[PDB]
């Protein structure tokens, strides 16, 4: 069958209004597994990735509270992506485990901790643009970035927020092993958040804190385990051009050369559709033979190519 | 080279006195990094294993502060053990590869989500007595208690706390994969603190909130990889006879039908050293070459046979 990376979003894990509470993120999960399943079911060799940020959130939520009431410190972001990707992954895995026997499919499923390079000179460190983190005050967040190194910059009037970089996505540490399992039929969970952020320097790797867009190190992973579609899975069913106005018209099969064209034009959102419209057309530029982006609830059918918006050469 | 499972303890992590901080934990990582790399250059096949009581202790604080601040959702033990086994496995396969890229081998490390499935009608779930978590007045943990379904005791003075089972291991959901990465020649760490506890129930992998040993699951790993020798590593060098009093003698090369006498006899403390000594003698009986309970700054030396307790057929 035809290899496919998976890669999920927000609502795989948490629905509109949820706070993310277990029984919450089991039957999201559960409802995840089943359309996985269903994949898996037809024949296709399956790969999957997935987005943190609201279970990064939560984890820097917890930490901060836990350091003021218990004096215990505080992890950083890397070591947060690494708790999130065994959190997530244990329960995608789980599930998904779980529904292949209740269908009498017996696979092996596993999550590999992964760490996502990016080069220590990209122009992202030195601007740093991505919000996180809880809302202080904006005593309590300068004091923070006094002591600590960090930015901060006043968010949506919300109060002060940590901005962190957003580095482009070279590769995998674990790409090699990550291959060779996805080869030999296991369904592996992997790049996670899009990895913990790595860079390379004087023969160590080392944690870095940023935030990785997940879909685009989804197609650096696509190309890594010679994938041949690559599949955004979200809570719209494509990209549109004109979104939210009366000329609102969705994409369905779509040349990459006339993407790029819409890409450039500005119709897919910088914190949102734009990174999900960029990685389709890498993995395309890269050799890929389709990218999708479509709704998590119609997986099946816009795998097949009957609904969504379907990105070819 | 002979196959050996490493099941580190809580020195790998910390050391006495700290809080466990990125700082010190990631320095402690790195000198038992060093300790493995030289085991590898002198080719051996590792598989590494490692405790999380700590590590969960301080996820179960920050989340009871996080939901008791800012009103998010604290996640089941289950789940904090899945965190954990991506925090700390995130940093030992980065200071492992790191150590190894430098020496100039080139070797794969991973950490693999691991689940380790216990017997749901094990009497352990009769009789919890781990008390774990935050410290709570007689209130709020008999709310708890009635609210939750938990167990509560009062722990030594200090206030309430719940008590989890201590089930024992048997065997990985994840063995065949683990096995399967170790023949291809990649240094798997698996069964992070003892592995997420399961059951299997009309086919289902459903979690548990209880703690397993990691010694005991570590040496149900060794079974499962076939290991030649599984070596435990501690913050004393072997296993006393009457420990700290004037008969006190130290075991150095120790048959396993002595071993299993002096077992009975009590000398080893139920929550320390007993659960060590009932894994070696475990790993004899069933047909392993030697098992090994030493310091972890003497691990080449005790894998040599030179040092530490030493336990043969
Ligand atoms: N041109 C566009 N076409 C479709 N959706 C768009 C467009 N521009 C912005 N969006 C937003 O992209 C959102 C999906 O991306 P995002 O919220 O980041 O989800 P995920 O968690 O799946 O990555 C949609 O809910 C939509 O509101
Ligand atoms: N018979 C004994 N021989 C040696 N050490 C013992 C014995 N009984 C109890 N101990 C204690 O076992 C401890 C090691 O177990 P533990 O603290 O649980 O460490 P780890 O984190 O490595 O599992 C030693 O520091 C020692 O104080
Ligand atoms: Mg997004
Ligand atoms: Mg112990």
């Amino acid at each position: 069958g035809k290899r496919v990376v998976i890669a999920l979003g927000g609502n795989a894990l948490q629905q509109r209004g949820q706070k993310g509470s277990y029984e919450e993120m089991m039957d999201n999960v559960r409802k995840t597994a089943r359309q996985i399943a269903e994949i898996i079911a037809r024949g296709y060799e399956v790969v999957i990735t997935h987005g943190n940020g609201p279970q990064v959130g939560s984890l820097l939520l917890h930490m901060d509270a836990g350091q003021a009431t218990y004096g215990i410190p505080a992890q950083p972001m890397d070591v947060a992506g690494a708790m999130s990707q065994g959190w997530i992954g244990y329960m995608i895995q789980q599930a998904l485990k779980n529904e292949l026997r209740k269908r009498g499919m017996e696979k092996k499923v596993v999550t590999i901790i992964t760490q996502t390079i990016v080069d220590k000179n990209d122009p992202a460190f030195q601007n740093p643009t991505k919000p996180v983190g809880p809302f202080y005050d904006e005593e309590t967040a300068k004091r923070l970035a006094r002591e600590k190194g960090w930015i901060v910059k006043e968010d949506s009037g919300r109060g002060w927020r940590r901005v962190v970089p957003s580095p482009d996505p070279k590769g995998h540490v674990e790409a090699e092993t990550i291959k060779k399992l996805v080869e030999r039929g296991v369904i592996v969970i992997a790049s996670g958040g899009g990895g913990v952020p790595v860079i390379l320097e004087d023969g160590e790797i080392k944690g870095v804190e940023a935030v990785i867009d997940k879909d685009l190190a989804g197609e650096k992973l696509a190309e890594e385990v010679n994938a041949d579609i690559f599949m955004i899975l979200t809570d719209v069913n494509g990209a549109a051009l004109y979104y939210g106005t009366e000329k609102e018209q969705w994409l369905r099969e779509v040349k990459v050369e006339e993407l790029r064209k819409y890409y450039e034009e500005g119709h897919f959102k910088a914190g949102s559709m734009g990174p999900k419209v960029l990685a389709a057309i890498r993995f395309i530029e890269w050799g890929g033979e389709r990218a999708i982006i479509a709704h998590l609830e119609k997986a099946v059918e816009a795998l097949e190519g009957k609904t969504g918006t379907q990105v070819l050469p």
